[PDB]
């Protein structure tokens, strides 16, 4: 798993020409661990072999990650702020996103990304049936807006690579 995820992150890098992406795995005991990770003009350092507190995020976050599949980061110079809310649980069948074209993080996220120089992040979840198994993101200095059309085509590669990941826990 860790080895063949080592050539999706250069695979997709090519295809999101992102100087910078890496693949976060997340274990039950709260621990996530980086099995991969590129760098283009060598903006940033090899965070590769760095384990990840969970504490990173809280959980109402996360659960976007299960809704809303989709995981958009926009500008942090437009300085977006999303807090937690009094008493929303929100009561929902089944409605797939039903949310902005945005998803605004608390400033824990505006340094963070900042910290890290880059000013777009985008972002796409690894989730097998119903369970979240992998992690997938980007970082880059300005690469211009993307489009909703050509998000879809990747929304598709982080599928595929969804069972690559499924795949290798049978294996592994
Ligand atoms: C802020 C001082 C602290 C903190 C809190 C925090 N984080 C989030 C949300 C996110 N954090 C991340 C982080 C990452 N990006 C990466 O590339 C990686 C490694 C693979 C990590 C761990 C991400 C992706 C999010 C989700 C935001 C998004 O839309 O993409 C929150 C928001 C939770 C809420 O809804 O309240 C908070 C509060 N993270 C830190 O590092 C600090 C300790």
């Amino acid at each position: 798993l860790d080895q063949i995820l080592r050539a999706t992150v250069e695979e997709v890098r090519a295809f999101l020409g992102t100087d910078r992406v890496k693949v976060y795995r997340f274990d039950p005991e709260g621990h996530g661990t980086v099995v991969a990770e590129a760098r283009g003009g060598e903006r940033l350092p090899s965070l590769l072999g760095l384990t990840f507190p969970a504490g990173d995020i809280p959980e109402e976050a996360r659960r976007l990650f299960r809704l809303a599949q989709v995981r958009v980061i926009v500008d942090v110079e437009a300085q977006s702020r999303s807090i937690s809310q009094p008493e929303s649980w929100g009561l929902s069948a089944r409605v797939p996103l039903g949310e902005p074209l945005q998803r605004p993080v608390d400033p824990c996220h505006v340094h963070y990304l900042k910290s890290m120089g880059v000013a777009s992040s985008l972002v796409v979840p690894l989730m097998h049936h119903q369970e979240l198994w992998g992690l997938l993101v980007s970082h880059h200095a300005e690469p211009r807006p993307y489009s909703q059309e050509e998000l879809q085509v990747v929304q598709l590669l982080a599928d595929q690579v969804s069972i690559a990941i499924a795949q290798a826990e049978l294996s592994l």
